[PDB]
């Protein structure tokens, strides 16, 4: 078994693409690529589309458990928020994609212990104004989830202690720090 079978992750992942389009809504511009459950379907997945960096500004990649939709109003986002990591135009180069690497790690290996179950996924926006990259939670009441989440997320990254990152709720967005780690 061990020599034929694939590795199956705890969830099955989505992965959906942005392209800002002008002449449409952005749930419109909002498109499904493919979904896996596997290490090896998620590796051949991830291998055969372009690195976030190399995107134009204005798409996203988001990458969500099967059955969430990646928009606030899906219902396990609407209660929930996100950890914000915001870069500069020089992070494009340097960090922008190992960190959404290292970030798709921490989801399908379900890195952030019995809080990985509050994990709703990511989403890198490549942007000319600055990049962004975030994990998707889905309840910002939850101290201990959220926070467990926010300081391993940080460590993962290997972002210095000298710099925080904040936690905003959905409800905030689409109208603020409600954590800092
Ligand atoms: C309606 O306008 C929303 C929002 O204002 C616009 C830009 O979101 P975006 O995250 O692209 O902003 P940035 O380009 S990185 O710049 P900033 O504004 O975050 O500093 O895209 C829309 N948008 C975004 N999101 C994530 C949703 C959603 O989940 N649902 C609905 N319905 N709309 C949404």
């Amino acid at each position: 078994p061990e020599h034929y079978i694939k590795h199956p992750l705890q969830n099955r992942w989505a992965l959906w693409f942005f392209k800002n389009d002008k002449s449409k809504t952005w749930q419109a511009n909002l498109r499904l690529i493919s979904k896996f459950d596997t290490v090896e379907d998620f590796w051949a997945l991830y291998n055969h589309i372009q690195l976030s960096s190399n995107l134009m500004p204005g798409c996203d990649y988001s990458l969500f458990k099967d059955g969430i939709e990646p928009m606030w109003e899906d219902e396990k986002n609407k209660r929930g928020g996100r950890w914000l990591i915001t870069l500069n135009k020089q992070q494009r180069r340097s960090d922008l994609d190992r960190f959404w690497l290292e970030t798709l790690l921490c989801l399908i290996g379900e890195s952030f212990d019995d809080y990985s179950d509050d994990v709703c996924g990511a989403v890198v926006n490549v942007r000319a104004k600055g990049d962004k990259i975030a994990i998707w939670t889905t309840e910002c009441e939850n101290r201990d989830a959220v926070t467990h989440i926010g300081r391993v997320y940080k460590e993962r990254l290997g972002l210095p202690p000298k710099i925080v990152i904040g936690y905003q709720s959905h409800a905030d967005t689409a109208t603020k720090n409600r954590f800092v780690v």
